[PDB]
């Protein structure tokens, strides 16, 4: 099952996690990085000291761009499954079309 067009195209960092913990801005508050189900949380993501002294600190993990103002939590989903094992939860895949291919009226996000 999956392994195909069911991928979700989470590519993320996934270096080794410094101190600085992953900020999301308030439009992906409550998203889990991994995942994005607005689910029970458990654990806050750490983002790799590559991305903690490379700028892009602050600002939000999953839509890399508007700074993060809550650290995310790994979905206790992610954290059984073991995904959240992997790394920095940066959000490296998110060019354009944050969520689905509907910006509806928002600009765009
Ligand atoms: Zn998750
Ligand atoms: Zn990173
Ligand atoms: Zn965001």
């Amino acid at each position: 099952g999956g392994s195909s067009r069911h991928q979700f195209d989470l590519i993320m960092c996934l270096k080794q996690p410094g101190v600085q913990t992953g900020l999301l801005c308030e439009k992906c508050d409550g998203k889990c990085p991994i995942c994005d189900s607005y689910v029970r949380p458990k654990r806050k993501v750490r983002v790799c000291e590559n991305c903690s002294f490379g700028k892009q600190a602050k600002n939000c993990i999953i839509c890399n761009l508007n700074v993060g103002v809550n650290d995310a939590f790994y979905c206790w989903e992610c954290c059984r499954l073991g995904k959240d094992k992997d790394g920095c939860p940066r959000i490296l895949n998110l060019g354009s079309n944050r969520l689905d291919r509907h910006f509806e009226k928002k600009k765009k996000v």
